[PDB]
């Protein structure tokens, strides 16, 4: 319908995350292939990157990606720590890395280490043929100039995705702020290069159909795909799924 297919969309656009031990690792894997398809990847703790490689491989859904976090949820400002994280993430073999921007130190007034910590493990991440996502927790910025500055600054320093949670604190997305920071894509003009990722509190099929039809409407319908844009989430899959008649 519109429903049933913004709903279908938005599942195969999930990086699927534990609503974390093997066992729960394993079981999301398995959750990851649904009746109406696979999720686009998985969203792990780097420790759990080979078993959760092997657990895919063996239920035949290797191509289901596995991407992880680094510098979180805190988003500290040493980069160092950041770098070597990220350094780890990599040699486990994940497909994508998630780093907190420090958006403490933002909010404090730098925003030169934000661009330098972002762009130090882009270069990582670029060497290994792995994809950098910047989460700038959306939130906690809560000021509408400090979303797109931080959006902005990520740009910059390359970020592949920007994300707006952690899912970590209290707020995620709203509507609201994933508009700005897809208005800060388009005034870019980055668009080609840099996708949008709503995460942390995305719960329904309804809600999912509006973050979605915000992309439709700046971007148009076809931007919308799995290199520019992901659902960061968990108990929405079990929503998607209940829109399509399962469950």
């Amino acid at each position: 319908t519109d429903l049933k297919a913004s709903s279908l969309r938005a599942l195969k656009l999930m990086h699927l995350a534990t609503a974390d031990t093997d066992e729960k690792v394993i079981a999301l894997c398995h959750q990851a292939k649904t009746p109406v398809g696979t999720t686009d990847a998985i969203f792990i703790y780097p420790r759990f990157i080979p078993i959760a490689r092997k657990t895919l491989k063996e239920q035949g859904t290797p191509e289901i990606r596995i991407w992880t976090s680094t510098n979180f949820p805190h988003g500290n400002d040493d980069i160092d720590i950041a770098l070597a994280e990220t350094r780890a993430a990599i040699a486990y073999g994940a497909d994508g890395v998630a780093v907190v921007f420090p958006y403490r130190a933002l909010m404090a007034g730098n925003e030169q280490v934000g661009f330098d910590l972002v762009k130090a493990c882009k270069e990582a991440c670029a060497a290994a043929n792995v994809l950098l996502s910047v989460i700038i927790e959306t939130g906690e910025l809560k000021d509408e100039a400090l979303i797109r500055k931080a959006s902005e600054i990520s740009i910059k320093a390359g970020a592949d995705h920007i994300v707006t949670s952690t899912g970590k604190v209290a707020v995620g997305a709203t509507p609201e702020s994933a508009r700005i920071m897809m208005e800060v894509i388009r005034d870019m003009g980055v668009e080609k290069t840099v996708g949008f990722i709503p995460a942390g509190g995305v719960r329904t099929a309804e809600e999912a159909q509006k973050y979605l039809a915000i992309a439709d409407e700046l971007f148009g319908a076809d931007w919308a795909d799995a290199r520019h844009y992901a659902f960061g989430a968990s108990s929405l899959l079990a929503s998607l799924l209940k829109a399509l008649g399962h469950g």
